[PDB]
C-alpha cells in the first residue's frame, strides 16, 4: 500500500501489461491507488475502448516492436494524455512518442528487471519529452515506492548505456558462452569456492535466466555499441600479450595504471562487497 | 576467543607472518590459545631461535617466493613438526614440501583475501601431504573459526583453479584495463547505476584494490586465456553480421549448460542486494 500521489488520475493504461516489467509497474501503481488497464498482444481488437478516457499511456513492449506499438497508438491519443516509456533504449523511443502525441511525454528507463523484491534504490531514469510540470506526480509517485530518479536527455542515456549495458551484457554474454564450452562441472567449481567466488559465478549465470531478446536489442541498438565490443576485443588481445611473453612487470604496471583510474572507488568497492557478503 | 583444539601446541611459527593473510591466520590462532612466533622478509639472521621449538610451521609468503622459502626452512625443521602452507597453488609448493621435510605435512589454499570480517562459509581447500592424522587438530580449528574444508588432490585443486581464478581475474583484469582506457567518467556511470548495475563494476573495480604481484603469479591457465580470446570472436560475429537469431540461439544453449543454477545465481544476488 502506498500513497496516492494524484488522485486526479483515474486510468492508467500499460502497453504491454501482462509482461514482466509491465505487470511489476501495474502491480506497484495499484498498490498506489490507480486504476489500471492492460493492453497486450491479443487485446488490440478493443484497443480503443481500452484506451478510452486514458488518463496515462505507459508503454512496455520488447524493443524491437516499440516504435512501431508507439505509432499504433496515435489514433487514440489526446493532448490531456500523458505518454511514457520504460524502455531500455530513450533516443529513438522518445523521438516517437513525441511525433506521435501533442501532450506530455516522459521516456523512462528502470534500471532493474523484473524480479526485485521492491524498488528500494532502485534506480529510472527520466528523459523528459514535453511538459514535466504534468508528470511531476508520476516521478514524485515511483520515489513513495523507493525508487531514485536520474535525469539525463535520451542521447547522452543511450551513450551510456553503450558502457553500463551493451559492453558489459557482452562481457558476461561472452564469459558465459566460454565456460559453457569448457571441460568442467559447474558443482565442483562451487564445491571450491567461498562466497565471493561463488558471487563470480552467480554474475555471470543470472544472465541467462534472463530473456535472450532483451540483451540482443539492447547491444544491437547503434552502431557505437559494435565499436565499443571491438575495442574489447583489441583490449583483451593487449592484456594476453603480458602472459604470452611472461612480462610480470609489465602486466603489474598495466595493473597499477588502472588501479589509479578507478581512483578511492577500488577500495570502495573492495568494502562494499565483502559487507554485502558479510550480512549474507 | 575460539575454543584450543589441540592443547599440545605451543609454538607456531608464521613464516610472511607480517602478510596480509599471514597475519589474518595468525590473529586467528592467537585468539585460539596458540603462542604464535613470526618468521617475516627481514627475521632470517634470527630464524634459528625463532624455528626452535616450534610444533608447526605455515607458509605465507608470495607465490613467486615460496619454492625457495621451503627451501630455505630445511635446516631448522624436525620430524615432529606439522609443515603447512597457504599458497593459492598447490602441486609445487605441496612436493617440495614432502621434498625438505620428514614429519606431517599438509597443503591448505584459503579461498579468500585477508579483508574478511569473519571466517564464517569461507572454504579452505585441503590437500594432503602427509600423515593426516597428526593434522586433523588443525582442520577442526579451522572449522571452529567457521570455515569449511574442502578436499582434493593437489592436481585437481590447481585444475580447478585453472577456471576459478586464472581464467576470472585474467577477464576481470582485461574488462578494467578496456574500461580505463574509455571516454567516460566512473562517478556518472554510477549515478545511473541501480545495485545491480553498481554491483556489475564493484566485482571489477574490487580486483585493482588488491595486490597486482599475487594476481600476477596466480595467472601466469594460458590455454584457457586464449580460448576466451576465440569466443570473444564467435560472440562478435553475430554483432557483425547482425545475427539476432544467431545470438539468441547461443545464449539459450548458455542457459542449459548452467541449468537450474542460472535460476538460483538470480534469486542468490537478489537477496544478497536487498538485505544490503
Ligand atoms: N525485464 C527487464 O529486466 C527490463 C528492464 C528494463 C526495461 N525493460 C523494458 O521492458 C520492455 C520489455 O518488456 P519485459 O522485459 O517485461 O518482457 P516481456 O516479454 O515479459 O513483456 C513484454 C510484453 O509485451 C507484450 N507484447 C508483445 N507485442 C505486443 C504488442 N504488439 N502490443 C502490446 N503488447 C505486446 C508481450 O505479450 C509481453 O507481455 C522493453 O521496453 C525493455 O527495454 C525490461
Ligand atoms: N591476500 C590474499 O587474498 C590471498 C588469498 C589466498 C592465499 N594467499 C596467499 O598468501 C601468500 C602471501 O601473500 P599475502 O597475500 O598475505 O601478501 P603480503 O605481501 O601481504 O604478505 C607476504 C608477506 O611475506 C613477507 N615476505 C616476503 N619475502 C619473505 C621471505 N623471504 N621470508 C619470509 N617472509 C617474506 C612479506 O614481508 C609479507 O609480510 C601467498 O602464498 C598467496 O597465494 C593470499
Ligand atoms: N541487467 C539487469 C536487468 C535489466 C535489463 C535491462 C535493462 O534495460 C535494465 C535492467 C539485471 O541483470 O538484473
Ligand atoms: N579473489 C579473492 C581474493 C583471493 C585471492 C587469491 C586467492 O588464492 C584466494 C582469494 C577476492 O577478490 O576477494
Amino acid at each position: 500500500g502506498f500513497k496516492t500521489i494524484n488522485s486526479d488520475i483515474h486510468k492508467i493504461v500499460i502497453v504491454g501489461g501482462y509482461g514482466k516489467l509491465g505487470g511489476l509497474f501495474a502491480r506497484y501503481l495499484r498498490a498506489s491507488g490507480y486504476p489500471i488497464s492492460i493492453l497486450d498482444r491479443e487485446d488490440w481488437a478493443v484497443a480503443e475502448s481500452i484506451l478510452a478516457n486514458a488518463d496515462v499511456v505507459i508503454v512496455s513492449v520488447p524493443i524491437n516492436l516499440t516504435l512501431e506499438t508507439i505509432e499504433r497508438l496515435k489514433p487514440y491519443l489526446t493532448e490531456n494524455m500523458l505518454l511514457a516509456d520504460l524502455t531500455s533504449v530513450k533516443r529513438e523511443p522518445l523521438a516517437k512518442m513525441l511525433e506521435v502525441h501533442t501532450g506530455a511525454v516522459l521516456g523512462l528507463h528502470p534500471m532493474f528487471g523484473a524480479d526485485i523484491a521492491s524498488m528500494a534504490k532502485q534506480v529510472v531514469v527520466r528523459c523528459d519529452g514535453r511538459f514535466p510540470e504534468r508528470y511531476e506526480w508520476l516521478l514524485e509517485q515511483i520515489q513513495i515506492w523507493g525508487a531514485k530518479i536520474y535525469q539525463t536527455n535520451a542521447t547522452e542515456h543511450d551513450h551510456n548505456m553503450t558502457y553500463i549495458q551493451a559492453l558489459r551484457h557482452f562481457s558476461t554474454f561472452a564469459n558465459g558462452l566460454h565456460l559453457s564450452k569448457q571441460p568442467i562441472n559447474l558443482a565442483n567449481l562451487l564445491a571450491l569456492s567461498s562466497p565471493i567466488y561463488r558471487l563470480e559465478l552467480a554474475m555471470i549465470g543470472r544472465l541467462f535466466a534472463q530473456d535472450a531478446e532483451l540483451y540482443a536489442d539492447i547491444i544491437m541498438d547503434k552502431s557505437e555499441n559494435l565499436a565499443v565490443i571491438e575495442t574489447l576485443k583489441q583490449t583483451y588481445d593487449e592484456a594476453l600479450t603480458f602472459f604470452e611473453n611472461n612480462d610480470r612487470q609489465g602486466f603489474i604496471d598495466a595493473f597499477h595504471k588502472v588501479r589509479d583510474w578507478f581512483g578511492d572507488y577500488s577500495e570502495q568497492f573492495l568494502k562494499e562487497s565483502r559487507q554485502l557478503l558479510q550480512q549474507a
